[PDB]
């Protein structure tokens, strides 16, 4: 669930999703893709494809089990979708924590015509 998601970035990098990534670049979006800005804007890319996999669970509302092994998420719950969920969203919080430094202000609330063709998943 997205609730579980955002938590999981904020500890990762320290940031309020919705606020700082929520709009971000050309696919963070909502209903938005097209070619990345940048490494974090890929991050939210491919966290899109990754969601296009669980076919028998809602990433939005769907809450699964997972915990922090000292400073370090870990899945591991009852399901399989919920599961592909939970990696999933450990992928992005990871991804985005791992591009802090390459975060742009400008892209926080990209335009949209600035954008291109997205890339195939």
């Amino acid at each position: 669930s997205m609730y579980q998601l955002w938590k999981m970035i904020l500890q990762e990098t320290g940031k309020n999703a919705v606020p700082s990534y929520g709009l971000y670049g050309c696919n963070c979006g909502v209903g938005s893709r097209g070619k990345p800005k940048d490494a974090t804007d890929r991050c939210c890319f491919v966290h899109k494809c990754c969601y296009k996999k669980l076919t028998d669970c809602s990433p939005k509302t769907d809450s699964y089990s997972y915990s922090w092994k000292d400073k370090t998420i870990v899945c591991g719950d009852n399901n399989p979708c919920l599961q592909e969920m939970c990696e999933c969203d450990k992928a992005v919080a990871i991804c985005l924590r791992e591009n802090l430094d390459t975060y742009n202000k400008n892209y926080k609330i990209y335009p949209k015509p600035l954008c291109k063709k997205a890339d195939a998943c």
